[PDB]
């Protein structure tokens, strides 16, 4: 019954399953929703029509054939002030976070919401996005952007409302935990990166993931959706692996946020854990975190398997959210 | 800013809880609510008043002294068609769900909404209950009634909105299984129940949980919610412990529901799980679930401790999700 039509900017793993879950969405769902594609772009191409073909979208990104799509093409400035409702932002994340800045800026001005699987522009700039989004009566979700498709924000917003949240512990970046726990193993480094490369589990840049940036990005936001801060990246503290040590089976790179000495702190930091800890019983491939609040109790939550599809659920998730 | 009307039926260890939370909420919420109460019942007293003095009334029945309070007294039903906006059902279960299905419907047709944590009138009369609400165009939450402050429906409601969920496992039920693991620790039924008793972990009245019955009510609740079938009691399985034989360390009497071959179907069983089984990572007095999901992944959720403090924070939410 009630139709979205949505903008899509980016169609690498998130945003291409995101498509796939569009079209099993609009099949399946029992909550009168429909969602309309008026625009997707990836790197190479930017393409308009009143009703996108998202089949035919999937079938050429698959092929590697984009290219031979008749559609309309328009910069997404252009995109951003034709009518639709909300665009999601599943575009590569920039070093400094201005694109996204900007980006957010041009799309609450025109009038539509966002959702992002992005961290730059929340991570560097929070209180810039939040003011821009108040200015012009607009909103923005960003389930996606920690924690993958684990419900994290949407459990926080709409599972835990009574409770004054106290604080949060999780294990939300993978790949250094991954190396934190091969290199515990007794193996070395360089083994450990030359197989990971092999398998695709590390990128050929892997700075963000094992200096704890990636860590701390998210940690920005976490910290700026539970407690209100306006916190940037230099406000988080964030530590990596890459200084010469041995690792024991029982350490992890943890993401903490709460109100320490009356101030809202988020840290991500090489700890031992104990034995029974919960965070020790995830797999390398799974995200999860304990929620301590002061009216809803300790609450553990995780997934089995981190991936792409999980993620773009999660995006799918915020539009229902948005449009409901 | 915006003030919601409740009038509470029960004053035991969760409706109790529940005033405290108010309070709390009242003084601390960023969310522009205030819950003033009317009328809070318990099974000797029910009083009426246009602003219930919430912290008179814990302090009352703390001291066990109700009697003494001056407010006016009116029956339930007179209490109905007062103004004000959301019942709140905390008494005693009935066994055949019939003063609850009434109440509700009482309740429908003087244009409130319920949120209850009594199991009853759901497990034996839900499409009656949905009926009257359709009818009355009224609503009904109940978080409380299965896995008690585990977020579970809001969790089902809010957070996987994109996935036509594909199962549930659980022990949603710690009474039976706590016997089940106690019986493991090569121990004979009757000391168990001995200390069971002078611990406060069952009742004078064993049957409902011990036979599995507990167990069965919620996943009738369950059944219906995730597949928007109308089971009642007698459409689901179900056993139970009291049968002499040993059991392992590995058994837990375990709650699934699903899909299967067509059909929605729901089961409380005992099952020796595999070692690596998330269920079995839980403790005596931890409630969790294993929700497996078509477009959200598999998700596991639990708490550390469950009572009724946590089990009012879910009602709490409720509240909150209804008048928001």
């Amino acid at each position: 019954m009630k139709t979205i039509n949505l903008s899509i900017f980016g169609l690498g793993n998130v945003g291409l399953n995101l498509l796939r879950i569009i079209r099993s969405f609009n099949e399946e769902n029992r909550l009168g929703l429909k969602f309309n594609v008026v625009f997707v772009a990836d790197s190479l191409h930017s393409y308009y029509n009143e009703r996108i073909d998202i089949g035919k979208v999937i079938s050429y990104k698959e092929k590697g054939s984009l290219d031979s799509l008749e559609y309309e093409s328009i910069s997404a400035s252009e995109a951003l002030a034709r009518d639709f409702d909300i665009v999601v932002d599943a575009t590569p994340a920039s070093a400094d976070g201005k694109k996204e800045l900007a980006f957010y800026k041009e799309t609450f001005e025109n009038g539509k919401d966002v959702v992002t699987a992005n961290k730059s522009g929340l991570a560097n700039f929070w209180p810039e996005i939040m003011e821009y989004a108040r200015s012009n009566n607009r909103r923005i979700r960003y389930e996606a952007t920690v924690a993958g498709g684990v419900p994290l924000f949407s459990f926080i917003d709409y599972s835990v409302l009574p409770s004054r949240i106290k604080k949060f512990r999780g294990i939300v970046s993978l790949t250094i935990n991954y190396f934190i726990r091969e290199l515990a193993n007794k193996r070395e480094f360089d083994d450990v990166l030359s197989e990971a490369t092999k398998l695709g589990i590390v990128e050929k840049n892997y700075k963000d993931d094992l200096t704890g940036l990636d860590a701390a990005r998210k940690s920005v936001i976490l910290c700026n959706h539970l407690y209100g801060s306006s916190y940037r990246l230099s406000d988080v503290f964030y530590e990596g692996i890459l200084q010469d040590r041995s690792f024991g089976k029982n350490e992890r790179l943890v993401t903490e946020t709460g109100i320490v000495n009356g101030k809202p702190s988020a840290e991500s930091r090489i700890k031992s854990l104990d034995s029974n800890d919960y965070l020790l019983t995830l797999g390398k491939g799974s995200l999860g975190y304990q929620l301590q609040t002061d009216t809803n109790g300790t609450l553990n939550v995780s997934d089995l398997y981190d991936g792409p599809y999980e993620t773009a659920g999660a995006v799918m998730n915020d539009l229902v959210i948005l449009s409901m």
